[PDB]
């Protein structure tokens, strides 16, 4: 981090509302945690995926104040969707389990606070 963690009005929301919703949904258990690809067998991951991003690495960083900006926490979950949309074949049932999530993410956020503020 080139800046200093802090709380701002949004990553609270991204904390309070946003991760307590998906962190708590059944279709949230392949994503609490890295991929392991060895463990898993998948080979190729760490070669196609550049950046692994999951939400058990984006709720420890909500809950130590590790980012400067919401939009740096966004980045993170639209990373950990994306690499599941690139890894995986569009069958897997793994697909359908990130675009339920990714609804439920997009509906929370629609109620953030638009204007960012330190705490």
């Amino acid at each position: 981090s080139m800046k200093p963690g802090r709380v701002t009005n949004q990553l609270q929301y991204l904390h309070k509302v946003v991760m307590k919703a998906l962190w708590k949904h059944q279709f949230a258990w392949p994503f609490r945690q890295p991929v392991d690809a060895v463990k898993l067998g998948l080979p190729d991951y760490h070669k196609i995926i550049k950046q692994p991003m999951d939400m058990g690495t984006i709720k420890r960083r909500l809950e130590n104040n590790y980012y400067w900006a919401a939009s740096e926490c966004m980045q993170d979950f639209n990373t950990m969707f994306t690499n599941c949309h690139i890894y995986n074949k569009p069958t897997d049932d793994i697909v359908l389990m990130a675009q339920t999530l990714e609804k439920i993410f997009l509906q929370k956020v629609a109620s953030m606070p638009q204007e960012e503020q330190e705490l």
